[PDB]
């Protein structure tokens, strides 16, 4: 089992953790739950979906990592597939406030960019930040998104967000997690390849600049993050937060970082090229590369 | 009369643009109104305050840089000292979303930057996004922050962001907009006194990376920005964005922009530096130099 898991497992209940024990055996267990696995659960414990969600928060939370803070974020995006994905926030020294990640943006990638058709739920150990509220909002589930947080009713993210101003205000048809393809050409090795593959997914219809970046491990692993935009702008999530995410989640850590490659276009209204590359190297990776889209 | 405002004062009601007409009149007319302004205004037109600013949104939104969006929208925050401070989105090309500045931040940074010492209401032409519900609720304010939108009673924020995230559950007690004065000795030439006193007004609570921008124009005028951290993190307010908002709101443009200066730490957990020199690049300005905090 993962270190990381260590303390929190300890603290779960007795039939909670014998039900656990063989699935976060796996140092790379990563950081989700297919549909079985769930029913596996509720039959173990006699747990609902809702109060196993709950219980599971601080496994979530243990993936966090938080240098500056010290406040762990755990949350689970739960699959229109039953699948559930982990997320947790993540703070990066030697950068930024604008390139943190939340526990709630974490999940919701995680599960985008797994494949995820469509959300149906979330749930959080703490009461989401504004910020937050927003990125949801640019799902495909709209503001019927249900929220789960403890000692609370539930509710949909209209409740959360009164009087949301969104895509629409935009006049913009597509959602995040829609189906999108813009179409590039794959080239190069697999790392530019993937990262090119990563922008084709991208989300971006208000600058219209797709963007992607992919990850290569010292184990030859590649993890690979797309652009989202946010109608609010802000909220956006950068190609290489993406990645990032899905390298912690999935049991890694920064030094586990070999090479790093960015795909963009040139004449792009935005560029994503200074942020990633100063990121990196705050991160101590210095093998960055940037390939063009056409 | 600043060509800006052209359109807009044609649409204005007649004892309106009347009571304006010398007050707009100036080419630099500094975006803001001082409580005997407003007076005026008020008994020239029959309006009541809320009326008043409602009223005015259409110069606010005058300001507005949106080369991406095209979506202008203005802003109106209300000092408990009687003025009024305009506040306009601006979006930057060749940056990144995560440089961005909307209506909101910008009035209430003029307002705090101004030295007002607290806000009692804020007007906007269009529903506040969540990340900058989020950015109101750093404010010594609080959740009572009045907010009046077009169609629309008024309410506190604390109805436009429900169960919020604040300073509080960071156990944070100095808010912004606060008064703070982090000591640091002011030196060099003007424009790094000017910087490094804008880094000394710094809300930075949460990383403790205290920075300031000074950015000096064609004519030897100079507009600094004070860095503004925020709970959630990401709606922090970078050091540069406040100088821009200035420079834009007091009727300058990019090219006027002359040379920047940025102080902060250099043993700073987060760090402006990259952020800030290539934004400044984006926008053609390539003399920045940086000042190290001690
Ligand atoms: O992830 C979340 N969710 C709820 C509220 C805040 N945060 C995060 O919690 C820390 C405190 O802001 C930062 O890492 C930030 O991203
Ligand atoms: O300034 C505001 N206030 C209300 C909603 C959005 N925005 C802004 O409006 C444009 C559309 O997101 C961007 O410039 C963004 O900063
Ligand atoms: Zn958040
Ligand atoms: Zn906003």
């Amino acid at each position: 089992m993962h270190p990381r898991f260590q303390t929190a497992f300890a603290q779960l209940a007795d039939n909670l953790q014998s039900a656990l024990e063989p699935i976060l055996a796996d140092k790379y267990f990563p950081a989700l739950l297919t549909g079985e696995q769930v029913s596996s659960l509720k039959s173990a414990t006699g747990l609902d979906e809702d109060a196993l969600a709950f219980a599971l928060l601080p496994l979530a939370a243990a993936c966090a990592r938080t240098p500056l803070s010290n406040f762990n974020v755990g949350a689970i995006a739960r699959g229109v597939s039953g699948t559930w994905y982990f997320g947790a926030n993540m703070e990066f020294i030697g950068a930024t406030m604008q390139q943190t990640v939340h526990a709630e943006q974490s999940a919701i990638s995680h599960a985008w960019l797994s494949g995820e058709k469509a959300l149906a739920a979330i749930t959080v150990n703490y009461t989401p930040c504004g910020h937050c509220r927003q990125f949801m909002n640019e799902l495909n589930s709209g503001l019927d998104l249900r929220i789960h947080l403890p000692g609370r009713e539930a509710h949909a993210l209209r409740d959360y967000l009164p009087d949301a101003f969104g895509p629409k205000d935009l006049e913009i048809k597509t959602l995040l997690m829609d189906e999108q393809d813009h179409g590039y050409a794959l080239t190069g090795d697999a790392l530019s390849q993937a990262a090119i593959a990563a922008a084709n997914r991208s989300h971006m219809p208000y600058s219209k600049s797709p963007s992607g970046v992919a990850l290569e491990c010292k184990d030859g692993r590649i993890f690979s993050g797309s652009y989202a935009e946010n109608a609010a702008f802000n909220p956006t999530l950068p190609p290489l937060q993406g990645a990032l995410i899905l390298l912690n989640l999935k049991g890694y850590d920064y030094p586990d970082i070999q090479r790093a490659v960015l795909a963009e276009k040139a004449d792009a209204p935005l560029i994503q090229w200074d942020a990633t590359s100063a990121t990196l190297k705050a991160l101590g990776c210095h093998s960055i590369d940037r390939v063009l889209l056409a």
